């Protein structure tokens, strides 16, 4: 069932910010291991004297990485006067949500029809402001409001990157591909996910989207389903310590646990950076047994052909099934010194009509078929 | 002339440590650009609560990143009870560090053959102490005193890489190498030479060593030269700003400049390092004019010959000469968001007894050179 209840026009997926305290060695840490060509930049040589901004990209997925300078850079300018790019940037804030929570996603942002509007009519349904709305050299805007934890939810529209953002040389910009395409899913935890959901689908007007593990989740979803937003809180006392209740202590609360990444064709995403892993690239998640994939014959056996089945085992990757759709997915180790945030590689088949979203769902069926294969493995 | 007053005995640098606010992907970037392996970790998965340490090898080089945890993970410990393996380690002074300094290194480590009394000597000689020395299982003994600005000199001594460090997994430790060796010195820029000179030579015995750019400065060496600490302060009023000042600036205050890490054949480590600039590794400085290469057969043609010359000039590399030997050198563009720290990679030819430190000196004549290329090009 899809009400189609959004209370502004929202589009898709615009970009994630990571909020670091150096935006140079992540950002090219990401650029190898994610297979994402540097694209645009806001930092000292552009006259930014407030924060360090790059970004990358693969497809229409945008990875944006800031990091401040010296405030001292810019003691004398005022609001008005700023020269940073994003006006919503804080010198304290960043810093304040780096040494609380380590490298992480700062912003969530899904562009909009109107984002005064989307502004305004979340405000007047319960969303908390962060950052009123800011036109941007006539061309774009933006504002920001509350999602969870110390995440922003960001709304950007154009009326026809950023401004201010210069286009980086490409002689520095080295065209790195390894099949990534978009943001599918940004997912957040927090401790309690009535009150979490409650707010959200409250100023949003997502809908939730069609469905022993240490966790409860649900996902809200704008009304073409492509704005995904899922969200987990712990279930205690389970013998096996809550994977959730472990993120919100390393991350001091809550906070975005994973973004999904679309690839079209996850075979080759996962060939190129499992070659990177140990050459300044990702980690990935242990492999699950060969039992799972002696498994896997009776389940989607009609989707991949044993040869691509097999290649599943090579790379660790998981399968899932809904009732429209197949999901095929992947989990890095955590990104950075804490056990919080990670990453999803996925490939969706099915549900076309365009691919509608959440085909396949989000891999419920894959924490049981674990445990079981955990066990059939050991006989 | 060489006194040599050491007033403790020192043998080689041991490492070199950075302070980040994730080292994991600070260790991962430089792993990949400077083709260093990871051989030492300590974190969460060795026991450690208080801060994540990452080591990087190549041949004698030990570069160090560390970054603190939560503080809410180690909250019911207290020094005596502490998982922390480098006891030196305050989470308020690393956050203090990084938010002023950004991404820089915190210490300069020496190797000596007894801490404690090197750590005595210097504070009876005036040197501020920073940390008392401490005893690790009974095998490592670690002290360390101010150098400058928020930069230590870490006493290291063994009876017979640290305590509580563990070899990681090897299928981790990709076996990476581009030609670097070891470290040759480590450079620091202060706002007054003068004083910073007699505080760090008062209480080492370190001895100055042999010798309109926007500069003026001098080199500490200890007994056998081998530890090589030249020291940097800006020269004003010179129509191109200093970039010493911009150092300071930038920086808040004074701290380490640039490492020189010495290479086994610069050719290789050069073409290493830049077929990796553009996929996460390391930008190097503009490259010199060709007037630059047409004048160095005039210079160092008896020492290099024009094969090599001209590969020189493809990489970039400058060449300059004292009475004893010849020097090969080239700097990294900064290694963070900030206009502070860089490397620069040598090559020593001459002064073979082994071969005696500094050889060469440090690039002196190129400044000049350097000028007077510009104008020659231009013509
Ligand atoms: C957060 C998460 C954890 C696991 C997981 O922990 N395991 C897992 C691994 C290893 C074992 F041994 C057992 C279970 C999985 O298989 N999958 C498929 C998982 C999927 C997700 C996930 O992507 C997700 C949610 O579950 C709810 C909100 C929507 C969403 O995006
Ligand atoms: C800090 C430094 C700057 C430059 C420099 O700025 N230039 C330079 C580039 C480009 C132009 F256009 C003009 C000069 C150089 O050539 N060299 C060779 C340089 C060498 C050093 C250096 O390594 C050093 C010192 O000079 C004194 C203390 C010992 C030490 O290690
Ligand atoms: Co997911
Ligand atoms: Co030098």
């Amino acid at each position: 069932k899809n009400p189609k209840s959004d209370k502004f026009k929202v589009k898709r997926f615009h970009h994630i910010e990571f909020w670091c305290g150096d935006a140079t060695n992540v950002a090219r840490r990401f650029s190898w291991g994610l297979g994402m060509r540097f694209s645009a930049k806001s930092d000292l040589s552009t006259g930014n004297m407030v924060h360090a901004s790059y970004l990358l990209t693969s497809g229409d997925l945008r990875f944006l990485f800031t990091a401040p300078y010296s405030p001292s850079l810019s003691a004398g300018e005022i609001k008005p006067t700023t020269t940073a790019s994003i006006p919503s940037f804080d010198h304290g804030s960043c810093r304040s949500f780096f040494s609380s929570h380590g490298l992480g996603v700062r912003a969530v942002a899904i562009e909009v029809e109107d984002a005064e509007s989307a502004f305004s009519i979340s405000v007047a349904n319960g969303a908390i402001p962060s950052s009123p709305p800011i036109v941007l050299n006539e061309a774009v805007t933006i504002a920001e409001v509350k999602l969870y934890g110390d995440v922003v939810l960001r709304y950007v529209s154009y009326k026809a990157f950023l401004p201010g953002f210069e286009r980086v040389e490409d002689a520095s910009s080295f065209p790195l591909d390894y099949g990534i395409r978009r943001l599918d899913h940004a997912v957040g935890n927090v401790p309690e996910l009535g009150p979490a959901l409650t707010y959200v689908a409250g100023f949003t007007g997502f809908h939730q989207f069609a469905e022993e593990s240490g966790l409860n989740s649900a996902v809200l979803a704008s009304n073409d389903e492509m704005v995904l937003l899922p969200i987990n809180e712990p279930v205690h006392g389970t013998k096996r310590k809550s994977q959730i209740q472990t993120y919100l202590e390393h991350n001091e609360g809550a906070g975005l646990q994973h973004l999904a990444l679309m690839s079209e064709d996850i075979f080759r995403t996962l060939r190129e950076m499992r070659k990177r892993s140990s050459i300044g690239g990702f980690d990935f998640m242990p492999s699950p047994p060969p039992t799972y994939y002696q498994n896997l014959k009776k389940r989607v056996g009609d989707v991949l052909s044993d040869d691509q089945i097999k290649e599943c085992e090579e790379l660790g990757i998981l399968v899932d099934r809904d009732d429209q759709g197949t999901l095929l997915q992947i989990f890095t180790k955590p990104l950075g010194d804490r056990p919080t945030i990670f990453i999803e590689i996925i490939q969706r088949v099915g549900c076309m009509m365009y691919q509608s979203g959440g085909c396949g769902g989000f891999g419920k069926g894959n924490f049981s078929e674990l445990f079981k294969s955990i066990e059939e493995y050991e006989k």
